[PDB]
């Protein structure tokens, strides 16, 4: 019965696998806490698991002082908060640049978590450097190596400071942090992202870790049976927290391919001209814009999803056994965009415009074949357990775990 460390920075679909984790975690006797911003607090104790604050959330850099001190907070942060609990297993999404060397000062084992890729393959390039075609294999292997020393060089001079001064170590290079020994936890399906031979054996593409009560509006279950009785086609479209150039011409655009592909449309609209509105344009009738209703709900309700293609929201329109469509914005969500095109359960737009978007939605709607695989997909991911197969492994792989820890040390 260990004391774990669920850290991550970002977006509240980060935050989440590792409720889903730590509750699994928790039923196996062991006791957790989760580590990240402010804002996820409620969200992390209502789920009865225990929150630390932490600084270095992304949203303050998309509003180089304030960069270095973004950095600065949140090595100071996660050090205190990790220092004071004493965590056995520290598991840390590698985003949040701080759990090797921590686990490091702390000589505790380390586990990394994370949901696009992030180790060295030539069966995948890095999530950040996803090119615009399918480049060669030594290529994939090469946006690693490259993005591994440019985020490394990057933050290398201060976290080396913070290293020496706040952790009492030495200071380190990616030599010497040898990262890819560390045991790494894939939270996707292996469907989507299926384990490259070249994948060290503690490298382990686990499955997704979703959540698991819903009181529907009456305006949402109104309008689902709307789209029903007229027999029409139900989508969701929602890209998420996104900043545009002219919010009121993309809703226009929205509103023009859903009429084109004759679709009612189900609109988590969450752009707009500056980071924190939603209205605009007055709806048409067979559009409810409606703000968050859980994806594991209304994802098996509609016929297609149009989404920004980030992992989770992936995994949930793939779970759902979704033909979906992606339009990339930030990230990894280039990187599923691309997989779900292999795949063969969607569509990857670049162009997003009202004509691009009604083909996108009228195929993705219709076209038996995407109907077909998107249905594969969902038989394969039903019978995965995501949670399982990560604390099985967090299991198999603890000893060796220490042993990269320690191997650091000294």
């Amino acid at each position: 019965s260990y004391k774990f460390g669920l850290l991550t920075i970002g977006s509240r679909g980060d935050v989440q696998p590792y409720i889903a984790l730590g509750k699994g975690l928790i039923k196996e006797g062991h006791q957790v806490v989760i580590i990240t911003h402010s804002e996820f607090r409620d969200f992390v104790e209502s789920h009865g698991i225990q929150f630390e604050e932490i600084a270095g959330n992304p949203v303050e850099l998309m509003s180089s002082s304030k960069f270095r001190g973004w950095i600065d907070a949140l090595l100071q942060t996660s050090w205190e908060v990790c220092n004071r609990r004493k965590f056995d297993i520290l598991i840390e999404s590698p985003s949040a640049m701080v759990g090797i060397h921590i686990t490091e000062a702390l000589q505790i084992p380390y586990f990394r978590a994370f949901t696009m890729p992030w180790t060295r393959t030539r069966a995948y390039p890095h999530a950040f450097i996803v090119p615009d075609q399918k480049r060669g294999g030594n290529y994939n292997y090469l946006t690693h190596v490259l993005f591994e020393n440019v985020f490394w060089k990057g933050i290398s001079g201060q976290v080396n400071k913070w290293r020496v001064e706040t952790l009492g170590l030495g200071k380190t290079n990616l030599f010497l942090l040898q990262q890819n020994n560390v045991p790494f936890l894939y939270n996707v399906s292996p469907t989507i992202f299926p384990p490259s031979i070249d994948f060290s054996e503690w490298v382990r593409v686990t499955g997704y870790w979703f959540l698991d009560t819903f009181k529907p509006p009456a305006e949402l279950q109104e309008f689902i049976s709307e789209a029903r009785s007229k027999g029409k086609k139900l989508v969701y479209i929602g890209f998420g927290s996104i900043v545009v150039s002219n919010a009121k011409e993309m809703t226009e655009a929205l509103v023009e391919a859903v009429m084109e592909a004759d679709v009612y449309c189900i609109l988590n609209k969450g752009w707009s001209e500056r980071l924190g509105k939603k209205t605009e344009v007055d709806l048409p009738r067979n559009i409810l814009n409606i703000g968050n209703v859980p994806h594991d709900w209304l994802f098996p309700q509609v016929d297609a999803a149009v989404h920004h293609g980030g992992s989770g929201t992936t995994g949930a329109s793939l779970r759902a056994g979704l033909p979906t469509v992606i339009k990339p914005f930030f990230g990894d969500q280039f990187f599923y965009a691309g997989r779900v095109e292999d795949i063969g359960v969607g569509i990857a737009l670049k162009k997003l415009n009202a004509q691009t978007l009604a083909d996108a939605l009228k195929v993705a709607t219709t076209n038996k074949i995407m109907k077909d695989r998107a249905g594969l997909i969902k038989k394969k991911i039903s019978k995965e357990d995501g949670i399982k197969t990560a604390i099985s492994a967090i299991y198999n792989e603890l000893e060796y775990a220490r042993s990269v820890t320690l191997s650091r040390v000294k």
